[PDB]
């Protein structure tokens, strides 16, 4: 159920504005190779957005300045914050701090931030609309920016099956929107799942349709199931793929993170680790399409777990908690990473 | 200049008003194993649109009904029309007529329709906006509909340089929006063009950003070149790819059709055929790309050719030619496809 999954991130975005518009400044360095179309990504994905409210920012494509937010992986003796999207371990001998998906900890030295807070953020960059279903909090961080109308034309069916101007069981079985081959679990599972009911591909891999899809979310809304396999297996490797399936009034058939039920509710989606073998991963669904009174619940289930009434994110993923990492970052200036003293 | 390419196609779609609101009916057959999101294409590719003004249509996913025009790419002793998009030769033994890409004559049994007639179709239909750069002639087939208002928010970098609000020296070298691997042509010349100066990808194959962009008209305008190669080679096989670089005020670096010059102007895109090899290709581009006076007149250039002043389609491809292509169909009763009799 996406409506709480959006209303929840909004409360995790609950912060206080600043005293004056003398916002404490900041200097940022990145990997050498990133570009304006990837630096607009740097300013558009969720991280710069939270530095956009507390601190003041000016970016640097020159290592000819000494700075505080040094990202990337292209420098030796500086103040360097990690930040990934791919499955990459953290190495605190070259860097200082880390933003990963490891269900880890290193005191004030690691900040697990899965890239499912970027599509969650980013899913709120489209709902600031007059022709949108999912609701923001009034005069919140996202409602403070001017509204638009690019939503009724893009999504006419995703705008439908959610608001109950249409049915969810009068749609199709499974859809496949993977485009990368190096993922043997992601690919193969199209085999088995298909020999029981057709599966629709939309990438370069197992492409069933006939056309390559431009809007990935209008796609799944015409389906009753989405397949959310990551490219590689990783405890915490839960990305935006699950989100683009929750957002689409469909069911994610998830596999990749052997520790996923912490992140989101194991009852609202199909978790493929929750099985002893693979043919049970196919059994779970064949009970749900057929006996609809059981397809409702999972479909009508909250992505998030609950707390004596209240619904939450795992490990208190919030706008604030991230700051109790960066504030401590700015703060202690111990050069943990090996002081580069070549012989 | 996309305006003339926007002026040409539109008046090819000029037909008088309906002299009688009793549009001649017509029942049509299709294939079987597609669905909702796939059969809507038989209404949405370049036939039903033209006819939903002229003939009255009722498609059939039900084989127990009567039809004259049998399309698809999947009954066998009736009147059948061959219609392809892929690479697959004429087949006069299975279907009766042909509606394809080759340069063949079989009297009324061949009509060469390259695929770009369906992107000129849509590229006139995705620009039916109030906030678009390409202004349509008033009160034509598209201007009859209600103008939208979602182009300048989705395409700000496309609307601009056509409204003349940008520098063309200030866009990246080459873009590459292709996601098929088995095409060394579109996988080596890339590296050949790329292992020189960066080429930017926008799919799964030879990617650059680390994401597949859903907006394919805005990506090419943040660059100077598009790599309008084909997967393989074919006479008369012109696709839709060539249009979308023509559409986006960028340059196609083209390969695929050794007769595209018959379709379009060869002094307006970069043609790898008109060279002895690939290594001759880079010399001419380090001119246009770097000798602006060649990137303009080629950007000021009509995609189509001209005929002592005015432009044309190859083989006079128009509505009537296709309209009066089907009249003959409803004319000759002669069974042509291989009469299947078993003894
Ligand atoms: C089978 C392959 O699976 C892959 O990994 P994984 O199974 O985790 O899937 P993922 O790579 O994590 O999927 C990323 C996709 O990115 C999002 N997105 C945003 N805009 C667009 C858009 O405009 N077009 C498309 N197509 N996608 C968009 C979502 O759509 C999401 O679905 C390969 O990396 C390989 O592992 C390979 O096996
Ligand atoms: C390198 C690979 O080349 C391919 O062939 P070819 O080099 O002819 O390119 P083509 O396959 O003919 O390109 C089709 C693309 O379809 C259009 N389109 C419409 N909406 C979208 C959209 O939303 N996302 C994307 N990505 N594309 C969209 C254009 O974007 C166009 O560019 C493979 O078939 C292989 O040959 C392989 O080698």
């Amino acid at each position: 159920m996406f409506q709480p999954l959006l209303d929840a991130y909004v409360e995790s975005a609950s912060i206080e504005k600043m005293a004056s518009k003398s916002p404490p400044p900041l200097k940022i360095a990145v990997a050498n190779w990133w570009g304006d179309e990837e630096i607009k990504e740097f300013k558009n994905f969720v991280l710069y957005f939270i530095l956009s409210q507390r601190y003041t920012i000016t970016l640097h494509q020159n290592p000819n300045e000494f700075s505080d937010l040094v990202f990337g992986n292209p420098y030796q003796n500086a103040k360097r914050v990690f930040y990934t999207g791919e499955n990459e371990s953290p190495n605190f001998n070259l860097f200082d701090y880390a933003i990963g998906f490891d269900e880890l900890d290193f005191n004030d030295r690691y900040l697990r931030m899965p890239l499912y807070y970027n599509e969650l953020h980013i899913k709120a960059e489209s709902v600031n609309d007059t022709t949108a279903p999912y609701k923001l909090k009034d005069n919140s961080l996202y409602a403070l920016k001017k509204p638009s109308h690019c939503f009724k034309e893009k999504h006419p069916n995703l705008c439908a099956v959610v608001n109950d101007e249409s049915d969810p069981l009068k749609r199709g079985f499974a859809s496949f929107v993977a485009s990368n081959p190096n993922a043997p679990i992601r690919n193969a599972f199209n085999d088995a799942l298909n020999s029981i009911e057709p599966v629709t591909g939309g990438g370069s891999v197992r492409n069933t349709l006939g056309y390559n899809v431009k809007n990935k979310n209008e796609f799944l809304s015409q389906y009753k199931f989405n397949l959310c396999f990551e490219n590689t297996q990783g405890y915490g490797y839960v990305t935006e793929k699950i989100i683009d399936a929750y957002f689409s009034h469909t069911i994610p058939i998830y596999w990749g993170s052997p520790s996923v039920a912490k992140d989101f509710n194991p009852k609202s989606f199909v978790n493929v680790h929750d099985f002893k073998n693979f043919d049970e991963a196919i059994d779970y669904i064949k009970y749900l399409h057929t006996h609809k009174n059981a397809y409702l619940d999972m479909l009508y289930e909250n992505p998030l777990n609950t707390l004596d009434g209240k619904a939450y994110f795992y490990q208190n993923l919030s706008f604030k908690k991230i700051l109790a990492f960066f504030k401590t970052i700015l703060d202690n200036d111990t050069i943990y990473h090996d002081n580069p003293f070549i012989f």
